[PDB]
């Protein structure tokens, strides 16, 4: 999606959620720390945030 | 914006070295590019794992 992150509504989606072989990238790199710093799960699939990626093109 | 070798599928190959990641290609172009040793297009910088990347 060319939106911006889902919580900040303001910063770009680069912060890809990595759950095994698979990434969800929805979020920015900032409010993906404070999902799982707060030990939240991933939005999309509601699974645990297993790591998190600084994602640019 | 497709993936820069097949320019054909989307750009879902998240080229991941450290905690930093480099999407240019689509998974499988990403997949041929370590299973032949070579590195990240972005940076030159080896491909640690890759990450099939979808959005919410
Ligand atoms: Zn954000
Ligand atoms: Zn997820
Ligand atoms: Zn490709
Ligand atoms: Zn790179």
């Amino acid at each position: 999606s060319v939106e911006p992150c889902v919580i900040c509504q303001t910063r770009p989606k680069n912060g890809c959620i990595v759950h095994g072989r698979t990434g969800h990238l929805m979020a920015c790199y900032t409010c993906a720390k404070k999902l799982k710093k707060r030990n939240k799960p991933c939005p999309v699939c509601r699974e645990p945030i297993q790591m998190i990626v600084l994602t640019y093109f």
